[PDB]
């Protein structure tokens, strides 16, 4: 007999990706902490300006983040040396979880290796323990949420993106007593659209569902303190109360939107300048995940210095709203320039500047020309990250992308569009349009963008954050 | 389930009642005072004996120097995914070093070995729906989860029972795709798989092999490449960094070469965090291109990768790390043997101390840390079967005989204080897990007397300061 042809199967599957042009070539990009947002390629002499990083507030290089790392390394070394149950539970872990709980004004928070792992662990456990659970999932949810929902192994319904009429009809089709989960994101990063979190909470109350909210692309960027779009929903109540829970919401009600969301997940690998993921929720939910989630239990704890760096970034960004107003103003500068030039930015009320291409091969060629000819780094985005035919260049301005740098980007993208004769806004219109190329108004209003750090409650500057019992287990 | 809080309360209460509810210990390991750590207060110091920082490299000067220098240049976070802004020189060097260590065409780094195991196993079953997985009953939770996620037929074979494995493989045509998934070193009792015979079975019955060396990398083989390397110890030592022309028996391929997929962690011997798979470049490109747990997550911080790279390079050419760990482990095992302290026999670096009761194991651990300033965690269900609860002791090159003497006397005292069973007491009841079993022959140590006499001067010079070229497959293969 002869064995199965494993290599033949692998070859055929990779060949298909080459054929449809989704096969990926990674770019060697070495970001320079001393020259943000510059990076160098294979050689240090070849520098480029990074315009697609998710280090949204430039805090990966902030002096307070690096100092926290250096000091923690001197004391703790590199690896944690164990798991949370065995030798891997320590003060940096306790401080990080407490800061995250404080940021979202939740009873607790639990740190995982990544938000991918956190989403998978949370969603997996919910379905494994509630086999009658019905999950209602936004069609554009991130791969980590799709995977977690699959692992949950429960009935699921996918509702069209941000379509709350369909969502309600799906929720209506069950008795209220059936356990339900609504899983969605605050900011969907590839096109930058935003969920109506308050209406989803209203639907969850009415039809008896828990809410699972992924704020990976909003933490650090929305709300007065960077706690996410959920915080932005009661912007003035949270700004007035600062670190404290407000007595009423922006509409005069009892509970803020962020308070009403049952589970909020975030990453430490973007705005917070590090690596890792977390869920913030009631202490009972946190203890539940801590006690039952194998992706939490059976893996090495993140290095102490990595946690300390994220902690420093969280604390700094909490009391620096100028990071957020600065990012938004730079994004608006780029968006306005591209609109005047007919550069097809997918309209969104967020910090993302995705430029529609619509062809995987043309997107790669545009990215290659940008980096090789113009020393501008924007990676081409293709399937599976985005649907085939919606390939795009995702530009992410930060507080470090000042107008002088933006002008260089703008001229470079304009030039690449001319060199490759790529479709402009008017050309997408001629074909019927795609992905919006009614625009939602910016999440950050003119009034909010005029706020300074002097407009924050003094209690968010250097707060003393007590460690949480639930991080170690609750004694009865 | 409309009452969610009641369900959560009920399930948490069950864990409290069965006493599987965990209380974590605040332990802050001191890079300058290894293996000491401090508790909540810096003045409250203990000696850590249960860390998986197996070679003490989490504090090695070359590891910390690599972190500090990389931080100043790169900052903290990678700032993206491998596809978007998160692909860099530290990543390329780490993957190339890992491929070189296992003498494989490529290696792919993940957030953790949990993630790597889940990703590889998940993809194998997703893309081969006819796959049949054969899994050792003692496989780690990450492998159990990955195999479940693979969503294919599976057979669990009795631990290290290769007669049963063969009977299971024989029950299928050779043409059916198969995966044999196992570990080299099982951490809870320290037993070792017969990797060569499993490879022989895989060839005969047409199976891929998936081997988790998490508890072997850094510790076995002349260069720390794992038990697979130890299987051809002299061929690898002679060739150093290069692939040997023949194996220790004069055959064509070494055991490590024959294993299709090898996974490891960066979070134990290599003193950092992360995981990887080492395999052919086609398999690596396959995982790189299709595994969502690889694609859709932030790349590990450059300094974390650089630290792991420094540890890998240092440990490769310092076999005295391995001879030192083994001699310290043997020192502890011998002393416990003379005192009747019941160590589960095993030919590895682990010193599991048999207790036999979950509450008594926890109590022994509590007394050790609070009364004796010795930190050893109690291992209970589900990690081990009820009635097999144990204290897991893991000596390292940093646990000198002076520290071992304190440990030995402390455990002896705790056994007396709690009236815990000695070897002879287990002997009276029929023995358990090789402790006090009549006619039980202990597997001989993987590290032989001859191997333990080797020094760093006995390694090929080409493993000191090798120039390791970056791999094309880490970035994608242009055709
Ligand atoms: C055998 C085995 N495989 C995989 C893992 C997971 O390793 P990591 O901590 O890198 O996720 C562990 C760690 O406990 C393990 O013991
Ligand atoms: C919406 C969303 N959720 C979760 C994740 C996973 O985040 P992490 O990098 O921490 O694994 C991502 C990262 O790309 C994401 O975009
Ligand atoms: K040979």
């Amino acid at each position: 007999e002869s064995g199965f042809d494993y290599e033949g199967l692998i070859d055929s599957e990779l060949q298909k990706k080459r054929l449809d042009k989704s096969y990926r070539y990674f770019n060697n990009i070495n970001r320079l902490a001393k020259e943000f947002p510059l990076a160098h390629r294979q050689r240090e002499a070849d520098k480029v300006t990074v315009w697609c990083s998710n280090d949204y507030l430039a805090l990966s290089k902030h002096p307070e983040v690096l100092d926290a790392m250096h000091k923690t390394i001197d004391k703790y070394g590199c690896g944690a040396g164990g798991t949370r149950n065995i030798a891997g539970h320590n003060i940096p872990t306790l401080n990080l979880e407490a800061e995250l709980a404080t940021l979202h004004k939740k009873e607790g928070a639990l740190v995982f290796s990544s938000c991918y792992v956190a989403n998978d662990a949370v969603l997996s456990l919910l379905g494994q323990k509630m086999k009658d659970l019905v999950i209602f999932s936004d069609e554009l949810n991130h791969a980590s949420m799709i995977v977690g929902i699959k692992h949950a192994n429960v009935k699921k319904h996918i509702f069209k993106h941000n379509d709350l009429n369909e969502l309600e009809q799906l929720l209506q089709s069950y008795p209220k007593s059936v356990p339900k989960l609504i899983a969605f994101e605050s900011v969907y990063s590839m096109a930058g659209s935003v969920a109506d979190i308050e209406k989803i909470c209203d639907l969850a109350d009415k039809y008896g569902a828990l809410t699972f909210l992924d704020e990976v692309h909003a933490v650090g960027l929305y709300g007065p303190h960077g706690a996410g779009v959920a915080e932005h929903c009661d912007f003035e109540s949270h700004r007035a109360s600062g670190i404290a829970t407000p007595k009423t919401n922006d509409k005069g009600g009892a509970k803020t939107v962020m308070d009403r969301v049952d589970m909020i997940t975030g990453t430490l690998g973007k705005s917070f300048g590090s690596v890792g993921g977390y869920v913030a929720a009631s202490r009972k939910l946190i203890d539940w995940f801590r006690s039952f989630a194998p992706g939490f239990i059976f893996t090495t704890t993140l290095p102490p210095s990595v946690m300390a760096g994220a902690t420093a970034a969280i604390r700094y960004q909490r009391c620096h709203i100028d990071l957020r107003t600065s990012q938004q103003k730079h994004t608006m500068y780029v968006k306005k320039a591209f609109h005047e030039l007919g550069i097809p930015v997918i309209p969104n009320p967020s910090h993302i500047v995705p430029v529609l291409i619509g062809n995987a091969d043309l997107a790669k060629q545009a990215s290659d020309i940008l980096i090789n000819k113009h020393q501008i780094y924007v990676q081409a985005i293709n399937f599976p990250t985005v649907a085939r035919g919606t390939e795009r260049l995702r530009i992410t301005p930060t507080p470090g992308h000042t107008n002088d740098l933006s002008d260089i980007l703008i001229n470079a993208v304009d030039d690449v569009f001319n060199e490759l004769q790529l479709p402009r806004v008017r050309d997408w219109e001629s074909q019927g349009g795609l992905l919006g190329v009614v625009e939602e108004s910016n999440l950050w209003t003119s009034s909010q963008l005029s706020l300074t750090n002097d407009d924050l409650n003094p209690n968010v500057r250097d707060p003393i954050v007590k460690q949480l019992e639930v991080s170690s287990g609750i004694k009865q």
